[PDB]
């Protein structure tokens, strides 16, 4: 694979969006991994609906404003046949009755997949697919108060993670990292972005439960 990778640069990726009071990062993640594998497919990146997600999903196990997966966000745009568009079904911060059209679908899948707990395996997608939904421990105040820099936390977890973020590449100086696309607005962070420590025995848990959704 290519020493170093930014999606952004081609054209798959949204601006930061920010959830606000509402626990939906699992949305974000998952609108983050359909807009990029949509752009592969059409050539047309167009922002998803979030609140879509969080009204519509809960019958694939999704609970809203309290939490979800974005394995089952990508299997709800499966079962339904579709996606709106974040222009057509604007994003609220609350969860309410769904409002699904399909007139205004821009985006479907046929699943989704599950990349092994391997780094090795994470960079490879990376490179390959596009940007891909990750699941990081986030539970720890430096990551609230992150500014710059690669990010390394002693206390963090491999195994037990909280937060749904998005990889857009990875790059170079050891002190490797996975680029970061949180959900958290602008103004945490690098523009809304964070550098994670790579290639550190899945520091914070960032190969442990990456996935994509099939397009
Ligand atoms: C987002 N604002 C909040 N975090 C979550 O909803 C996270 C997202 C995913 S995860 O990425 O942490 C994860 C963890 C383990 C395995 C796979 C994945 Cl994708 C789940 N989140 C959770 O907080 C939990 C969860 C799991 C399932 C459901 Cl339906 C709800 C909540 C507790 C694991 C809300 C802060």
């Amino acid at each position: 694979a290519p020493r170093s990778v930014d999606w952004r640069e081609k054209g798959y990726v949204t601006p930061v969006k920010n959830q606000g009071q509402c626990g939906s990062c699992w949305a974000f993640s998952a609108t983050g991994a359909l807009e990029g594998q949509m752009f592969r497919k059409t050539g047309r990146l167009i922002s998803l609906s979030e609140q879509n997600l969080v009204d519509c999903s809960g019958p694939q196990g999704n609970e809203g404003c309290n939490g979800g997966l974005m394995d089952y966000a990508f299997q709800y745009v499966q079962d339904n046949g579709g996606l709106d568009s974040e222009e057509s079904y604007p994003y609220e911060a609350t969860e309410e009755s769904c409002k699904y059209n399909p007139k205004y679908s821009v985006a479907n899948d046929a699943g989704f997949v599950d990349i092994p707990k391997q780094e090795k395996a994470l960079m490879k997608a990376v490179a390959t697919v596009g940007p891909i939904s990750v699941a990081i421990d986030a539970g720890h105040e430096s990551f609230l108060f992150y500014k710059e820099g690669i990010y390394f936390e002693p206390d963090c977890s491999s195994e037990d993670m909280d937060h749904g973020v998005l990889v857009v590449g990875y790059g170079f100086e050891n002190n490797k990292y996975w680029l970061v696309k949180n959900s958290w607005g602008e103004e945490w962070g690098m523009g809304g972005y964070v550098k994670m420590a790579k290639d550190r025995r899945n520091h914070c848990g960032i190969a442990s439960a990456a996935s994509y959704p099939t397009v």
